[PDB]
DNA sequence: AGACCTTTT
RNA sequence: AAAG
């Protein structure tokens, strides 16, 4: 259809062309929108392309593609060993990836963008069969809504299906075949393809001589689909996410070496139930290998992982005693029949581990459930609120005495924010013209030249700026500061001492919070939740107990195997296969709170469908033997990219009921429990084969939740009370009765500090130090005179340039700020042996002679006050160059000339800070060294 | 006796123009007149009415035809003259040094030198009576070569009298002495002015007449404690004068004085806490506040009235009532703690994160002692110092590689951080950084690097070397899994006989393996200093749960028969730390002995147990009466602490007598061991042990008259016959000294030149201007020759110290200026006038450039010295490259409060070395959550 | 063969 | 300069 001729032909001359080569080539074709297949340029194949290390080489000439814009380059490194290294480079994978519907023209549906080579972590496939023959696209899902589309007929879901799935996809000389997909402004789906054929592939292992091989069969390989028919096909096909998740290759186990249980750890009630859903032991000596591979200072008590059909997480054995590499498995881990015979298939793969846990806060959607659950609802709001009034106070209040001294103004700043991220990237603190591009390091660099913020107005200003905008953003980001809470890793207690209700909380290191620290809970209730939560029983206050059976297992929760139902059920129905839990042991959080029974869960069969059509069932349709079982795949594949490429009313009922909770301001009654049940069976919607559409979630909204079928938005979702009298719901409470009131007051604060002689000025008379000496010498001199004038009339040329093009009023703020900062480098004595010294020329940096340094002196006085941005913007560094040495004094020790790289590895010693104003305020000799 | 003589005219005089003047200035007038050596009694006189409220010393100092020293901080002085001596908890000492006079004319035996104004942390004492009255000297002790003939004649008893029997008149006050211990071996001495000019019979200048005698008796209530031996009564004066940070003022019915000691379950007895007593955890809470603490500490060594000791958090308080309660071991007399200062907390030390230990001589001999298997026990030890020197060279060796590596390597080697705010900006001598760790990172920040510029090259050589001189000299094996743990009694009896409770307020590292707690491991316990064989022991570690919020110390059990600290050398918990050990390959061959059968050296022992009581009765009764015995117990105590101290000489025998023998566990031994146990404590136990105890015991007993040789690790090379036996021989000949030679030929070999382009682009730069202008070139040619006379005076083995010598130098080097040279336009622009630090200016670049160019590899110490700040000015502005960045010109005191980012070196290395795309470590990577995960599959 | 050690305010 |  429209479809059809969508995909980049490949030129009959790249035929010999090593694929990394046929990528770009095949890139910068489409971006300078040129045809390949044609005789019109000439075009043939250079032999200079192989053995390149840049892929400007091989861009680097002819007609078609002279002038036309260069499109982003991938990096040398993932090049070379695209190249030379077979794909593969220190675990990580160079990645085929691509991803658009605009002219509605009834003769191509997309337009495709390759995306550049690039590295990611590798997966159990790419380390496999090799990653040149997976390729990745992100294209829009035919049933989406909001509207970019031609969709405007019937079948187009099933057509688009058809293009991805009936057959292969030729590009780059590889033929690509479809074999998952999953979602990742319109709803875009990630699709993923295998090369099952090439240019140059064997028909029968470097990346240039792959044998054809079929998705059919890589798919077998990774599933062992003979010994799995009895599983419903859909989540057969969701198991293939074990296969491309990105994990950390670290050792690979003998057969000997691994504990295949047949039985999980059930309840010691005899209800059956499964007490250690994804959790199993393994040696302390592959906890240490796991620490050598990663490069991590210590053994994790706990991992993330994969491993043969296994995935879950997997815990040291606290009993383990000798030094023999083992691990452990469940049939609740085991998502397939597996085998472990290929050593891929016994390879433990790690996604994460558990390491130092940080202060999480409380964040609103779990307060209408702490709210359910209050024995006095009036206190809590009452003390939430509170919480709230005094961390602001706190916050305005430590910003403003930072202020007074500039010390403990640039730990606040550095503190506030974070730029070593921009530091590592480009080596230094970025530049924009003649200040840093940020406004924190404009604040730190002035400062640290002598620059007070209480004394220089351009500072104050920036300063000002700063808070209005953390006042800005506060208000639009509501967070509730507790710092006793921390999301931690759900661990099972495999050993018996950890009673009902009881849990097991050890840290790594000190846990700080502003009063008090911790190494581990010990005599205290706790609350624990999954997040979301929905239920009134989806947080649990339990106790924390410390076993010191347990206490070599650290940055873990571990909850007891004893009872009725396993405590990761009832909380939002998880397990321990890397759920974390919200954990809280703030006592004023914790001590109103009253546990509730799980609730009766309603039967909504008449809505919710469930396909468990089994893979066995789906190939007796196509008999028996290879041919029978390798159709069935790629009907399994097909069929579930209908599922897949479906509607998400995972997220539309969970907005429904965030509003449903927010009208009725209740998570407890009958309307809340069917809707927390309901998106509770649509969280595996794809795997457990839940077939829901608008239909029927037009019924169950009409019959069962109030009739409504679109509720309004919730005032919180606003930044201003639209509501009528005083809020009602928590939330809105907090918003507009406690925060909006309170940032207001320090707003209001600010404009009126801002209405005196006494105050910070742009004026410096260290600013103007170099104007005035050569003025001295000029009213003396005539040479001096005619370049003062001349350089005094030049740089007011460049003050009006910055009027029109950055001050007043197209081409982007940073280019027409360079664009006046060329004009101000251009200032220089050739253009007008005192000239000599002014010019220092072995100085490469003209930014670092003297002339910078009149020049910025004369701009300063001549607009310090008409026009300030103009002089900082251009002239900040040589103003701070000026201050620092002005500010000298001789015998008050050295001033220091960093270069921009070592001055972006430095931080502000904390403890200098607190130290040095403790000496000044007499205390001198306080308590050493804490 | 004349001495008696020589001790007349020793205290400098006050004059009557003075009389007005405060105590600050009469201070400090009088210092400087002894220093320029005028004599305050000069007709040849009226108060500057300016000096009663200056501020400044030199404005008092500038204050004349005579006058062609170190000055008291501009703070100390406001706050002697306007503060009462007291600025938060800190208090102003009036301090003094005399040494014996080379004159020996029988005119002043000592010659005082009163040494400036100055801050320390003040005590009971002193916030109770006022820190103006107190004045503390430092004198020679009068029982030692080197003596002056006057006092080898005859003496001691003469001096002694001089000190006790009379006030001493300085500054316009009249000062007793009242206190005494050791500080040519010199003796401290503490004075208490009982009356002055301006006192009257509250303001410092306005003080009620008070005596000694009174002042003692406030704080140790003699009526209630004749019983004492008068001795130990007044070493209980140190209580008194423990430097103190005042916490709080607890009131008395929150104050619980128990009666009677935890004692042993087995009815031995035996106390199990001795000096330790539990505390409120809201007592604890005000320690954190008022010291300013980030966690609340879980123990604290302090003064609480009449009780000594530690103070450990009651973990069964779940209440928010302020109560402290003292015991018997704790009180070290009778008190009723009723004034304020009686019932204050004062803190010494709080228990804080513990540091990694190393190994000392005193215990590796009792360590071996103690194995099971000797051979063993110093493989390990041995293996433990390669590798410790292997990993400290090679995390150098690699550091040096890279800048920002090397940067973060100088500033994990020392921390300089409490020089900083001391001085609010890095001290300099001359022009570079005064240390040497400072000077390094000084020069990287501006573009040196430490593997091409030979000059930091030599700097890091020197400073390894220096350390491993040390390790050669000390043998401090560092030991990851150790430290040194203040000791805590556990007052809840669920520790067992030989079971430890040790839990960690943060993560221990040690490598591989990483801490919060100690569980289900064997541990080595030992206190400093170790002689008895059974002053190390081996326990078991048991973490327990009711004990899990006392962290930073170490718990013994209260039962058994005898509590484990009397088993350290007869330590207790009033402020011991113990040497704590979990290291595997040094804990588990180590076999547990008997506490020792200690001989009786009564004979050579003696010891004066004279009660207050008896000193007394040769007086009679009433207030005049304990007054004079007060007079005789100061009088008596001082003949007996300025005796001579033998536990040097004791310990020093010990030490040659086991190493010729190679045993810590003979006869000989046991009876060292137990002679200089008794040594320690002889102020407070009051034991006379004269050189004819001495004398006697070692011809009884010990080897008789002759002088043991010094053992062989003594000396920096093995000198000995045959191979090195004796463990400390062994590790420091056999295993350290070679291994060092070893690590240091691959140090230099890894590891260049003076030679800079850049350093002499300012004297290439006037080159091209010094040839078309003969004037450029007379100031060239004069500043060219200017350098080499000041490298002259600094060039040679010097009675003025090293850093005045320097300055001196420093200061003809500045001296080089554009002096008259004649085209003024480029004067001016090399002078910089504008600026106030002429150091700054274009001159001083060249300066330093022009000296680099002549003389790189002559004398380059000189260059550096004098030059090296405008050395990295010209590095860092050539180093610039355009729209690279640019640089940064700091303030001293802005660039003293920045640090290197860990965390920054750890991204750009990672990031430089391609290999970046591996796992985020968290703590380089840093709702809270973090890395979980690379996709979502 | 010649007068202690340890770690911190 | 302390403390053990
Ligand atoms: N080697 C050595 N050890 C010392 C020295 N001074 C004190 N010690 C040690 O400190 C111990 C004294 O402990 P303290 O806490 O001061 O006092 P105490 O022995 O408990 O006696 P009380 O004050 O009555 O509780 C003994 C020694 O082990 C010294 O100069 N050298
Ligand atoms: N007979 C069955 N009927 C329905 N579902 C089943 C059946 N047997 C197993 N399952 C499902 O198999 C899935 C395997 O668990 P899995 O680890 O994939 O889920 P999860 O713990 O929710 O995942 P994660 O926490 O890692 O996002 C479960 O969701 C479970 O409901
Ligand atoms: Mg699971
Ligand atoms: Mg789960
Ligand atoms: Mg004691
Ligand atoms: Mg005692
Ligand atoms: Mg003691």
């Amino acid at each position: 259809a429209r479809l059809r001729n969508i995909w980049p032909k490949f030129p009959k001359w790249l035929h010999e062309a090593p694929l990394a080569v046929a990528w770009e080539v095949t890139r910068l074709f489409m971006h300078c929108k040129v045809d390949l297949e044609d005789e019109s340029l000439g075009l043939k194949y250079d032999p200079s392309w192989s053995t390149a290390r840049d892929v400007t080489d091989i861009w680097k000439r002819l007609d078609a593609f002279r002038g036309k814009p260069f499109p982003e380059k991938p990096p040398n490194d993932v090049f070379v060993t695209a190249m030379t290294g077979n794909f593969e480079s220190k675990g990580s994978a160079v990645v085929l990836s691509a991803v658009d519907y605009p002219d509605n023209s009834p003769t191509p549906l997309y337009l495709v963008k390759l995306k550049p080579l690039m590295f990611e972590q590798g997966c159990r496939l790419t380390r496999r069969f090799g990653p040149d023959r997976f390729f990745e696209i992100l294209i829009p899902s035919p049933t989406s809504t909001s509207p970019s589309p031609p969709v405007s007929q019937p079948g187009a879901v099933e057509e688009v299906i058809q293009w991805l799935t009936m057959g292969q996809h030729s590009l780059v000389g590889r033929q690509w075949r479809a074999f998952f997909a999953k979602d990742a402004p319109i709803i875009k789906e990630r699709v993923h393809f295998f090369a099952e054929t090439g240019i140059t592939f064997r028909p029968d292992e470097p990346v240039e001589q792959r044998t054809e091989f079929k998705v059919s069969q890589m798919l077998d390989w990774l599933l062992q689909l003979d010994n799995n028919t009895w599983q419903p096909h859909l989540k057969l096909f969701s198991r293939i996410q074990l296969g491309l998740s990105k994990t950390y290759a670290i050792m690979t186990l003998e057969p000997h070496q691994i504990r295949h249980h047949k039985t999980d750890l059930l309840s010691p009630s005899g209800t059956g139930e499964v007490m250690n859903d994804g959790v199993g032991r393994m040696s302390r000596s592959v906890a240490k290998r796991i620490r050598d591979v990663l490069g991590l200072g210590d053994v994790p008590s706990a991992v993330q992982g994969r491993f043969g059909s296994a995935k879950g997480m997997w815990v040291i054995d606290v009993d383990d005693t000798g030094d023999e590499d083992w691990i452990e498995t469940y049939p609740s881990q085991r998502k397939w029949e597996c085998d472990f015979v290929d050593k891929h298939q016994r390879t433990l793969e790690v996604r994460s581990v558990a390491s130092e846990l940080k202060s999480a806060g409380l964040n609103l959607q779990l307060l209408p459930v702490l709210e359910d659950r209050a024995r006095d609802k009036v206190k809590m709001r009452q003390a939430i609120g509170d919480r709230l009034i005094n961390d602001l106070q706190r916050q305005f209040s430590e910003q403003k005495h930072a202020l007074n001294r500039p010390v403990e103004f640039r730990q606040w700043v550095y503190e506030s924010y974070s730029s070593r991220a921009t530091r590592v990237s480009h080596g230094r603190v970025p530049f924009l013209a003649g200040l840093p591009d940020s406004q924190e390091e404009t604040l730190n660099f002035l400062m640290n030249s002598g620059f007070d913020p209480k004394k220089q107005k351009y500072l104050q200003d920036i300063a000002w700026d700063l808070q209005k905008r953390k006042c800005d953003t506060l208000k639009s980001k509501l967070n509730i500061r507790v710092g006793r809470s921390a999301y931690i890793y759900m661990i099972a207690d495999f050993w018996g001492v950890l009673e009902e209700n009881e849990v097991h909380v050890g840290f790594s290191s000190k846990f700080r919070d502003e009063e008090e620290s911790f190494t581990l809970l010990s005599d205290c209730d706790v609350l624990v939740a999954r997040s979301p939560a929905h239920f009134p029983s989806d947080i649990q206050r339990v106790r924390a107990v410390f076993k010191p059976e347990l206490h070599s297992l650290k940055d873990v929760i571990i909850f007891s195997t004893k009872g009725d139902v396993p405590l990761a059920k009832k909380l939002s129905g998880g397990d321990y296969d890397g759920d974390m839990a919200w954990v809280c042991w703030d006592p004023e959080i914790v001590d109103g709170f009253v546990n509730a029974e799980m609730p009766l869960e309603p039967d909504l069969s008449r809505y919710l469908k469930k396909d468990k059509t089994t893979f066995k069932q789906l190939m007796a349709s196509h008999g028996t033997g290879s041919a029978a079982k390798e159709q069935t795949t790629y009907d399994m594949i097909q069929k579930s990219f209908h599922f897949a490429l479906q509607p998400n009313f995972l997220g539309m009922c969970t907005n429904y009921k965030e509003r449903l909770c927010y009208i009725n301001n209740s998570v407890s009654n009958k309307p809340a429990i069917i809707l927390s049940s309901l998106v509770g069976n649509l969280v595996d919607q794809s795997k457990q084969g839940i077939v829901f559409n608008e239909a029927s979630w037009a019924q169950l909204r009409r019959e069962l939740l109030g009739g409504a079928l679109s509720l309004p938005d919730p005032m919180y979702k606003s930044d201003s009370w639209l509501g009528r009298g005083e809020p009602t719901h928590i939330i809105d409470y907090l918003k507009f009765s406690i925060a909006r009131p309170a940032i207001d007051k320090e707003l209001e604060a600010f404009h009126n500090a801002m209405k005196t002689e006494d105050g910070a000025h742009f004026w410096d008379p260290d600013l103007a130090s170099y104007y005035t000496f050569f003025k001295e010498i000029s009213d003396k001199s005539r040479s001096s005179a005619l370049l003062f004038t001349t350089l005094k009339n030049r740089i007011g040329e460049v003050e009006k340039e910055y009027g029109r093009l950055v001050k007043n009023k197209k081409d982007p703020y940073p280019v027409r700020v360079n664009q006046v900062y060329e004009k101000w480098c251009a200032i220089t004595p050739e253009a007008m042996k005192v000239i000599r010294l002014l010019e220092l020329s072995f100085l490469a940096d003209r930014e670092m002679n003297t002339w910078a340094l009149l020049r910025a002196s004369t701009a300063f006085k001549l607009y310090y006050h008409k026009s300030p941005k103009f002089v900082w913007q251009m002239a900040g560094r040589q103003l701070a160059y000026i201050k620092a040495q002005m500010t000298s004094r001789p015998g008050e020790g050295a001033p220091a000339l960093m270069t921009a790289f070592m001055y972006a590895g430095l931080m502000p010693d904390k403890k200098f800070t607190k130290q040095y104003v403790a000496r000044l305020e007499g205390d001198g000799s306080e308590y050493p060294d804490p």
